[PDB]
């Protein structure tokens, strides 16, 4: 019976160790992700009622850990110490696959269970949830591993039972760890906002098709008989999108109207803007082989693309957005929005139901998680540096923890 | 049997006259609405299958006729002559009450029927409608009396049967003519976009509460047990909103952050903006008597207010907008939109179902059309000049045609 | 500091007493409700986390307590002792108004809060709820006060916080206690099953219009601009329905085709049945003043009426049922159901959201709880005997507990 | 230019012939389908506005033509002559693939277009449709080729443009003609009744899995990641269901509680019935590998199975039914229905949107039409005799018309 076990090792099934290895960010090393992370020994948090301790086999890589490593737009360690927190470190990571190792009171999962996690927490007793709100939209919702300490970049992780989903048996630990953040988010975007869900025959414009969200979105649209049109910044990435089932792709480099909308009273500026948007639209028609608009636009690029997305969406269509990679000003030409009765929908993460459904589709082989590269535990910094520099490969990445 | 009948007079019931009085805009008098309209004699258009000729008793006043009179943002007469049209005049008007006077083939309405109109046309055989689209959202939808010639500022008007709704018997001709454009639009905004419809207990932020849309919206929100908070620009208008059932009102003059959003990277500008939005939010809490956000925001003011509306809406809430009085740049802070999963919904006019439902509520006395002033046929110019100058009274206005 | 307080009295606010008065059913007095209940002193159950102790001011009367008193179709005390329960008595009651007197850990309500209860419990951690089920439909749902011991026929009652709703201030304790079981159930029936919810202009057939459910249903249908047609068994009861806003009423005594459906191959029997159903339908047309079918049928009478309800419902309409007063065989002629694409929907109780919404409408005066008679605590037996004998008055009844 | 062309031949593209070959039922040969049909020459009906004349390449086989051939439950020729019809024959057939040969006024399709038909007509100007009804549910809806004369058992057929859908290019004429009636109906059953549509992970009980509806249903359920459990009457048919993607199958011959429900007060009869239903339920659990209920039950067998279907459906689940092969008494135990809040939904045919969507899935290869046998034009009688005698093969059948 030991305080600390090496990675790959653990106390007897059913028992939590006092301490563990984890990858820590500290304020004194805020900056370039490559130098922000270091493996250290820390105390394992307590397992409360309704919680489990997971032996983490692999963990996913995420934009949010880049933010954490930089200390912007927020000093996570300081923001957390105000809440009354004692730790002067941050353990990130918001996707994982692993094995349930110990269980708290009231839990139905048993030690040995293979799980993947949806890295969202909420208060199941919240007033809004009680009166019918989807938990992920609760005032009490927060992102596990980013808005809270003790994420998945750790030998063991305490998770609430409701966060857990059955690991698809066909997947490696890395592949199972890499997908939930992007796949479940894309699934909620495309199928979570009635009555604007992808139907057979629907063209769907997918920004960043070769990226994490986009790679899952293309497969989902194809799977339901929709017509996925991907946007990319290289032929190589376009080819990846074709392999995933895209109808075709549009090279964003061939346009230069990207960015905020001019004042709608600036007639010359609007005419210039419209020229670019219409050129993009004609290219969309070309890829589609017909003069039709996308019924749904899968957004996340944000400021650069939102005006085009709004223009492109069909009458009674939806632009659904879960981020703003290029900036947070989403400039809408209200005329397109109201006259054609379009929906601009914000979306974030997924419900437990959605996490379970996308997991089912992945398990049955309808959808591939698109694992592109696997890192060792000592390479967490390198992995996030790649994302920081926009040099990460297409698809999703993973880090080995206890898995070999 | 005469070619032309004076206002108030008509051929025998069942028979269309060859000619009629109508209020005409001509290009040579484009400009100030007060001088744009003149009564002239014109040929009555043919009544085709599925159409009826209505003896117009009263007609509603509308922003769109101001646009028509100005010749901006479009020369309606020229835009229409390109389509191949022969007329060198425009007869506006997009709300009416009247009596069915003659019927085309296949029509179920009989002469004598008292009707009010939803001034929207669409092709009932349209591809999109056939595949399930709500007709008002069709690629084939257009506004009768504005996007088409021969509106309701005329002794008789040809309308398609599907545009017709039973006139509430309790209303004067003026009151029955004044309401459809605003009341049905507000009804679609508040009850037409599942799952974001007003429920008992929901706070609803209503811009322009004393205006046409707002006056109906406050009553509708109150009627279903929601909590209407009105925005106004005077105490007198606030008092009107209270009489309509508002919980309270906010004076927009007390804030100065109105307008487009700064670049989200401009930290000083954003902090200034947020200070104003939060001040507005605290005032909202005060009127409500509790720290809660509006679940639905009824928009139409547009550029000045949209950033505040987006900020204000509750998690999983909706900002629904049908115009842009102050401008067409709707600037969204994507962070508020996606992180709290908010919906920004464009809406326009109403479906026939919605027109019929709001008519039912008005008929049964649940909702008052808010007729504020009635004009004579020779005062159509004056009436629209008032709107042009923003000197029109609260509520909705009407013009007498054949009614005395 | 005393073990036991007389009705109307209590320990200091914030403190639970060791014992209390309650109205008990015991197996040795199973039978006629009038002799089944007796006031006794019992131990007050513990208040756990998330629970509160309510000082019960008044309690509602309910069919279910008749079942309990009879010992059919279930010996509640025996069924409960198998679960491992120790008590040899049953304290019924499934509606109450009262004052929060003591609170468990984690509760947001404070002592002094005036509440009414939705008498449904469920496990907020249930698997089905976690994956998106409405809690009232959970595998874990059960009726508080009937399927569990220690209901509201008691000086104090332990309730879970999620069961609580704010007592409308305008109502007496009796009126506030009498409504939730029927009003929230009717509200879920009529507004809870999208897309089949009552819209302005919809005719709605309401069985038992003068009864508990029906009295609320008529008001709700009228309130939203629907057209309520009530079924009754006397002119006096018809007149009550008119006062509540019914368009008119149908006397069920004038028909004799009630009951199970004949074999659909029995042509003479079907022709006889259809003759009665069509006669009922023509009477419906008469009350309505037009040849239209009800879009929604509010059911609960069950076996006698279901075949007629199914026949009557409009194309794409709904028959929604929450009980089977006359029997549990609901015989459907599948031809009417499939050819006209009708919905037969089972419904039970309400969600917390629905309980809160109907409470809001009652609070604002849109809906009256229809309190018909108030009893003293020693008359609980008499009150339920009335229901047993079908001699109870129209509307809803209540029993005073601590209220005077 | 000839009056009459042999099968396989036609006038020049764009031109309708005066006469055509067709397969006729006449009253004097009502009875066994094998002797009810005879090829004769008839006049081709006129092509009106919005209509097209299709050169029929192949036609589907259908239960409804058996009814027609028998003259029960209706003498179609007599029922139609009362409407004022002149013909003393009936040309059946309600599925077809073919080539548009001539077009009426206003039509967008061009001669040469390859189409399959949804054999439903409605009035696009109907009051109910105008106020929002799905056309297939209209008071004006009827089945083309059965409720109307001049179906697809004819060299040419007049169809309304809205009935037409693009023929999947990969399919033979026979395969394209065989699927719409069953595939679109099953698609509406499973995906047409929000919020009860098949989701990934949902078990679905499918009666008649090897049949027309069932064969499509199994594929659809599998495709969306649901778990299809088929009911069959032979091992051979079970094996077919496995090939289509079923999780497993249940042999209905192993149970004998099938049929109408006993009176719910008959305790011995109910206990016997429940024993059979529970045995069926345990077998369902076995096939599934877990103790779960089907969320959706795909019904059509009717009287024999409905009580079991209602018992089997999960809490808040749906039994959706489009026929009653075994009889029209659908006996519901209201206790299961209301206490567990289950939906019993009638469904018929499909909307145009649904026909187009299932066609898209078939075109893309997600779904196979399951063509089991193709007949010559002179074998229409034989084909329907097979169905009459329940000796037809699994899947769907077709008849060649102009195709070779
Ligand atoms: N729960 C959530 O809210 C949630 C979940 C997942 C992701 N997100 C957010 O969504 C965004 C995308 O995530 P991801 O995992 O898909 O990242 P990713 O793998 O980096 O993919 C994003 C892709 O967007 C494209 N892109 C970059 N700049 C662009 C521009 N100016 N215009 C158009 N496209 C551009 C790039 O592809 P090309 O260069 O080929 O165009 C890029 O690879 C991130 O901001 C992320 O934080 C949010
Ligand atoms: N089918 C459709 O799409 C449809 C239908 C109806 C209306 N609309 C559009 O909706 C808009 C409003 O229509 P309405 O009939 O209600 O007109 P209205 O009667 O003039 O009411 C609009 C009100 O908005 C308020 N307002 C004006 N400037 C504002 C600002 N800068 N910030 C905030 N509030 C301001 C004013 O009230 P206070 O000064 O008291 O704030 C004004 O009376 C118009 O642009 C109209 O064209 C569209
Ligand atoms: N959560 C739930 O599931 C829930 C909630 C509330 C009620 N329920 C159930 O719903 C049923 C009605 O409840 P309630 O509170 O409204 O009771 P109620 O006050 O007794 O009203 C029921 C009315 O139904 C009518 N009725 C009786 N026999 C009939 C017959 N053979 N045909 C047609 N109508 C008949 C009677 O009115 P006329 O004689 O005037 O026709 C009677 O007053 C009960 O079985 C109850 O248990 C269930
Ligand atoms: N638009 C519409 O409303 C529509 C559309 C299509 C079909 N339908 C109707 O739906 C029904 C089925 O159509 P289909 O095309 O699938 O016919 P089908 O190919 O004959 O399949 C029906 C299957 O049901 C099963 N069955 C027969 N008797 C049964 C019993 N007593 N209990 C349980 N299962 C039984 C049989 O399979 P096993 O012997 O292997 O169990 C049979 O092959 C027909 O009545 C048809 O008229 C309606």
């Amino acid at each position: 019976t030991k305080d600390l076990y090496e990675l790959g090792d653990a106390p007897p099934l059913g028992t939590a160790p006092k301490q563990m290895y984890a990858s820590l960010i500290r304020q004194e090393r805020y900056g370039r992700p490559v130098d922000a992370f270091r493996t250290e020994v820390v105390d394992v948090p307590p397992v409360g009622p309704g919680q489990v301790l997971v032996k983490v086999m692999a963990a996913g890589v995420n934009y949010n850990n880049v933010w954490a490593a930089l200390g912007e737009p927020l000093d996570v360690i300081a923001a957390r110490q105000k809440q009354g927190a004692t730790e002067d470190f941050h353990i990130g990571g918001s996707d994982l696959s692993g094995i349930v190792w110990a269980v708290g009171d009231g839990v139905r999962l048993k030690p040995g269970a293979e799980v993947v996690v949806l890295a969202c927490r909420w208060d199941e007793s919240a007033q809004d949830i009680r009166l019918g709100a989807d938990p992920v939209t609760s005032s009490t919702q927060r992102v596990w591993g980013y808005e809270e300490n003790y994420g998945s970049f750790a030998q063991f992780a305490v998770v609430d039972e409701y966060m857990c989903h059955p690991k698809p048996q066909r997947l490696s630990w890395a592949a199972a760890s890499c997908y939930m953040a992007t796949a479940a988010t894309a699934y909620r975007q495309l199928f979570g906002w009635e009555p604007h869900t992808v139907r057979p025959g629907d063209p769907v414009l997918i920004w960043g098709g070769a990226g994490g969200l986009g790679s899952i979105a293309i497969q989902l649209v194809r799977h339901v008989g929709g017509i996925p049109v991907a946007v990319v910044s290289s032929e190589e990435r376009g080819e990846f999108c074709m392999r995933l089932g895209a109808k075709g792709w549009i090279d964003r480099r061939e346009f230069d109207h990207w960015g905020r909308l001019p004042d709608t009273t600036d007639e010359e500026a609007m005419k210039q803007w419209l020229d670019g948007a219409r050129a993009f639209g004609r290219r969309f028609w070309e890829v589609l082989g017909e003069r039709r608009a996308p019924r749904i636009v899968l957004e996340h690029s944000g400021a650069d693309t939102i005006p085009t997305s709004i223009y492109m969406a069909d009458n009674a269509g939806m632009v659904v957005i879960c981020g703003g990679t290029t900036g947070y000003n989403g400039d809408v030409d209200l005329r397109f929005l109201w006259m054609r009765q379009k929906r601009l929908q914000g979306s974030h993460a997924a419900s437990a139901r959605e996490a379970r459904e996308i997991t089912r589709l992945i398990d049955q082989g309808a959808i591939d998680p698109c694992l592109s590269r696997t890192f060792g535990f000592e390479e967490i910094g390198l992995a996030h540096q790649l994302i920081h520099d926009n040099q990460h490969p297409s698809g999703n990445m993973a880090v080995l923890v206890n898995a070999t």
